[PDB]
C-alpha cells in the first residue's frame, strides 16, 4: 500500500522512524509532528556547546527540517498533538501551529514523545537561574545565563550532571556537585565512583555526598541552595536528577503501560493498540541479561527503536532485539563504560554474584604516553555466566566494553572471555588485555 | 611431586612458562636456558626505541634474571642448549656457557626457542649496513647506525617494516619501502593496504611497489640495492620479510612438526614426546576459524601459549583453545587492526564470501577532533557467518576489533552483530556504531 504515518515527536525515535519508512517505501505519506521547534539533534552534545568546544548550537541537528522535505517528509516543529481519537477510531490528532489548531488521521502512528526531567520537590525550584538540559532550548537558557560566571551547583552525580560539571568547569564557573547517595554515579558499583570523586576534586569541583538539599534560596532569583549540610552560594543551579517518560498523551488513547512507566512493546515496536508503535525515550526495550522489559533511555536505542518500526511500517521485515545496558560517557581526563549489572543490581535480583575490578594500563609499561585502565566484571558464582562489567580508560576509546556487551549478548562466561583472542600492540594494550587480566585471573 | 622443569628459550613464550610455573607450584625446580644474553624483554616495542619515542633500549624488559632469582627462578643468559638426549632417554641438554659446556636433565622440557629471520637468498645481504630487525642486540646494532642517518631501504611492506618505517622518518632519514606484491599488508585485502599507502606517502615515504631486489651494492659496505625498478641508494638497509620458526634442535630430539613447519601441540601444550612441550613462535596453534593447525607468531599469543604450558606442569588444570588472527600495528596516524581471514584468503579457502568496507568516523560529525573509521567485514554468502574483518582508526584505541573477535570465536554471524547494544556518545563513536552501520547495512 500507500497510507499515512504519523509521528508525535521527532527527536531521535521519531525521526528515524520518518527517515527509515520514507526510504523504505516512498509511497507512505511520511508527516512528523514535534512540539519543540527543533527536530533531529544530538541533546548528547549539549554539554560540549555548553562547555564552549562546540562554537553554535546549530552544529548538533543531523538533518533540516528543509532537507526532510526534499527527501519526502514533512515536518512540523512548534506542532503539540493535544488528542488522539484512537480505537476510539482515528481521525485522531488534533492538533496546535502558531495560531490555529486542527485535525488529521492516521493509519501508522509513532509514538515518539520521549522524555521529561524528573524534578524534586523543592522549594524555590521556580526561580529564575534554576536550569535543566535536556532539549535545544535548556541550551539556548544555559548559554545566555553562563558567560557571567560565577557559581554553579549541580544537583545529582549521574552521568549528565558528570558532563555538566566539566562544561562549567571549562567556562569558568566554580561548581559544586550535590548527590543524595553516597557516591558519584550511584548506580553503579563504588570503585568506579570513587575513580570520578578524585578526578572531578583533581579538577576543582567540590563533590558533596549524602546531602539532602532543603531549599533554594531567593526572591524569585537564585543564590543560594540550603542543604543538611551547610549552605552553598550559587547563582546557576543545574537539575541533574534523573528523568521520566513523556506517557501523558498515549495514556490518554489508551496505549499500556509496561512496569517500569514506560510504553510497552514488542520486538516490532508496536504497541497493545493495531496500528501504534512507540520509539525511543518514551518506549520499554527488553533487557537481554535481565530478562524482562527495561527502560533504556539512550540515543541509539532511540535509533534502534526508530529504524524498527520506520522499516516495519514500510513492510519490511525488522525486528528489535533487546538491550543488554551499555552506557560510556566522558568526564574530565576519564571515560567511563558500563554494561549489564552491577554487582549491587546482581545481588538485588538474587544471583549469587561476585565481582573482580583490576587496575591495567591502555599499552604497554614501556609505552610513553600509556594511561591506567580498569576493568570490573560482575559474574555468577558457579556458572561463570557474565553479568555485567565496568571499564574505565582516559581512552577515545576502551570500549573495550563492546567486547563485554557482545558476550552478555549470548549467555558468555568468564570462560569464554578467558578464551577470546584479542589485539596486541605496544601502542593500545598491554601484552595481556586488561579484560583477559581480569578474567578469573588475578582478583 | 617437586621436580625440574627446564625451559629452551626465554624470551615470551619461555618466561611466561617459567613464571607461572613457579607461582602455580613453587616446588619446582625452574631453570631457564636463553642463548642471546638477554631474557623477557619486549621485541614489539623496538621500533619505539629506533624512533627515540622511548630513550634507553632497557627500559623494553620485563623482568631482570635478577627478579627472577628472588622469585625462585634461575635464569642464565649466553647459553646455548645444543643436544637433548631425549626418548633417548633423558640427560639431554648438553649446553654451553661462557668458556664451558655441560650436562642437565629434566623431567618437564619445554622448547620456547622462538623465530628466526626469513632471509631472500639476495647477493650482498652479508654487507655491513645491511640489518635485521628482531632481537635486542639488533636493536643496539641499528640505534648505533640510525644517528648518523641517511638513506634507508626496507625490504617488505609488512607489519614490522610499516612499523620501522615510522621509526626511520622520525630520526631523520629518508626512507624507501620496497614490496614483491602490488600493495603494502599484502597479506590483506588491498582497501587497506591502499589507505597506507597513502599514509605513508603522506609522511615522506617512497613505496616501490611490485619490486624485485636483484642485489646489494658494494665492497662490503652496501650503499645501494638494485632492483627490477632501478636504483635505489641506501646507507642502511633493513630486511623485513617473515620469520620462520626455530624447530631445529626440536627436529633434533624427535618433535613433530605440524603442516606449518612450526613445532605441533595439543590444548596443553604438549607435543608428541612425553614430558615435552611448546611455546611461543616456534609453535603452532589451532585456528578456530579455518578448523586447523596455523602459525600466528604474535607475542599475546606466546604468553597464552607460556602460561598454559606453565600452569599445565604445575599441575593446574589448563588449556589453549586456539586463535582467530586478531592482529593490531600502529603506523604513523593509522592503527590498523584485522583478524580472521581476508576476503582473498575466505575464497581460497573455498567459501563463498563477500565483504564489505565501510568509511565512518571516530565520534559524532559535531565533535571535535573526530577522525575517520573505517571498517571491513568478511563474510559468508548465505549463512551470513562472520569470516574475519579489519578495523582501522588514528584511535588508541579502535580496536573494536575487539567485538568482531569475540564474534568470529563462537559461530557469530552478521545477524548478530546487527543485534549488538553496543556503547554510543559523541566523543567516541557515531550514534550507530560503525560494526554496526557495516553490518548488512550500506556496501
Ligand atoms: C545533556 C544530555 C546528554 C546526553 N548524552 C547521551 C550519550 O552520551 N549517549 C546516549 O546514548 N544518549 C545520551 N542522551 C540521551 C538522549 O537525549 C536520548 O536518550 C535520545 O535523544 C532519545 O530521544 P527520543 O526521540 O525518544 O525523545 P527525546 O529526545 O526525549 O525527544 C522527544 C521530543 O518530542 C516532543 N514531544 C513530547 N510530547 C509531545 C506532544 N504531546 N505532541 C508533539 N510533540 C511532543 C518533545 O518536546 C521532545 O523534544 C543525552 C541526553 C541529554 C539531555
Ligand atoms: C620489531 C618487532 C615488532 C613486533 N610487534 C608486535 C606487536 O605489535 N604485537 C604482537 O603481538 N607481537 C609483536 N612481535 C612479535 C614478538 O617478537 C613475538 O611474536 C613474541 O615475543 C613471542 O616470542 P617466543 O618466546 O616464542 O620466542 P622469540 O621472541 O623468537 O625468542 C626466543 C629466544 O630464545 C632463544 N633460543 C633459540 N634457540 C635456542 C637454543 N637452541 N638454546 C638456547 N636458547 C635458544 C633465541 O635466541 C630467542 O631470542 C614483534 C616482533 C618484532 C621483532
Ligand atoms: S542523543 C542521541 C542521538 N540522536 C540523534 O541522532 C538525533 C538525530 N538523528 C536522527 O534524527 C536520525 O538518526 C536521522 C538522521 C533522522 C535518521 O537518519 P537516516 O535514517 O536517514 O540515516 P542516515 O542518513 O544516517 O543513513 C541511514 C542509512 O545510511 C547508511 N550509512 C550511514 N552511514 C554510512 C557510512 N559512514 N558509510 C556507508 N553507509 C552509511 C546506513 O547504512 C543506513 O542504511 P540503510 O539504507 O538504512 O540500510
Ligand atoms: S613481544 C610480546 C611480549 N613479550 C613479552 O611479554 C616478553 C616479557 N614478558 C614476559 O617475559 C612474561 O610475560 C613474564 C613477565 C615473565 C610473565 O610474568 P608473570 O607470568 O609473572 O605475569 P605478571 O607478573 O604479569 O602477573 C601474572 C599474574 O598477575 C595478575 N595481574 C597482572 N596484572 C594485573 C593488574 N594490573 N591488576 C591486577 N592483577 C594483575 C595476572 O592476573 C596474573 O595472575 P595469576 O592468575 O596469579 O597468574
Amino acid at each position: 500500500m500507500g497510507k499515512r504515518m504519523v509521528v508525535v515527536g521527532g527527536v531521535a525515535g521519531g525521526a528515524s522512524a520518518a527517515a527509515k519508512a520514507k526510504r523504505e517505501n516512498p509511497e507512505l505519506e511520511v508527516v512528523v509532528y514535534e512540539k519543540s521547534g527543533w527536530v533531529s539533534y544530538g541533546a548528547c552534545g549539549l554539554p560540549y556547546v555548553l562547555s564552549g568546544e562546540i562554537p553554535r548550537l546549530e552544529r548538533l541537528v543531523a538533518r533540516t527540517p528543509e532537507e526532510f522535505r526534499k527527501q519526502g517528509v514533512l515536518v512540523h516543529t512548534r506542532h503539540e498533538v493535544v488528542d488522539v481519537d484512537y480505537e476510539l477510531r482515528t481521525l485522531t490528532v488534533h492538533d496546535h501551529a502558531e495560531g490555529r489548531t486542527f485535525q488529521d488521521r492516521f493509519d501508522h502512528l509513532v509514538l515518539a514523545t520521549g522524555a521529561r526531567p524528573s524534578l524534586p520537590p523543592i522549594p524555590g525550584t521556580e526561580q529564575e537561574g534554576v536550569y535543566t538540559l535536556r532539549t535545544m532550548e535548556d541550551g539556548e537558557r544555559l548559554l545566555k545565563a553562563l558567560p557571567q560566571a560565577r557559581r554553579a551547583a549541580i544537583l545529582g552525580a549521574g552521568y549528565i550532571g558528570l558532563e555538566a560539571a566539566e562544561a562549567f568547569r571549562k567556562r569558568g564557573l566554580q561548581v559544586t556537585l550535590l548527590e543524595a547517595k553516597d557516591r558519584p554515579l550511584p548506580h553503579w558499583d563504588p570503585e568506579v565512583g570513587a575513580l570520578l570523586k578524585e578526578e572531578l576534586e583533581r579538577h576543582g569541583v567540590e563533590v558533596w555526598t549524602g546531602v539532602k538539599v532543603e531549599a533554594f534560596r531567593g526572591m524569585g532569583r537564585v543564590e543560594a541552595v540550603e542543604t543538611s549540610e551547610g549552605v552553598v552560594p550559587a547563582d546557576l543551579v543545574l537539575l541533574a536528577t534523573g528523568i521520566r517518560p513523556n506517557t501523558e498523551l498515549a495514556q490518554a488513547m489508551g496505549v499500556a503501560l509496561g512496569p517500569t512507566g514506560a510504553i510497552a512493546t514488542d520486538e516490532r515496536m508496536r504497541t497493545n493498540l493495531e496500528g501504534v508503535y512507540a520509539a525511543g525515550d518514551v518506549a520499554e526495550s527488553f533487557h537481554r541479561v535481565l530478562k524482562r522489559p527495561y527502560w533504556l533511555p539512550l540515543g541509539d536505542v532511540a535509533n534502534k527503536h526508530g529504524r524498527t518500526a520506520g522499516s516495519v511500517i514500510a513492510g519490511r521485515e525488522a525486528r528489535f532485539l533487546g538491550v543488554v545496558g551499555t552506557a560510556i560517557f566522558k568526564a574530565f581526563d576519564l571515560a567511563v563504560a558500563t554494561t549489564g549489572l552491577s554487582l549491587e543490581g546482581a545481588l538485588k535480583e538474587g544471583f549469587w554474584a561476585k565481582k573482580v575490578f583490576i587496575q591495567s594500563r591502555d599499552g604497554a609499561h614501556y609505552y610513553p604516553g600509556s594511561g591506567p585502565l580498569w576493568v570490573e566484571l560482575v559474574y555468577e558464582e558457579g556458572t561463570g555466566r557474565l553479568l555485567g562489567g565496568a571499564v574505565v580508560a582516559r581512552g577515545h576509546g576502551a570500549l573495550r566494553i563492546d567486547v563485554l556487551a557482545a558476550l552478555l549478548h549470548r549467555e558468555g562466561s568468564v570462560e569464554d572471555l578467558l578464551a577470546l583472542d584479542l589485539a596486541y600492540a605496544p601502542p593500545f594494550s598491554p601484552v595481556w588485555d586488561p579484560l583477559l587480566i581480569a578474567a578469573q585471573q588475578a582478583r
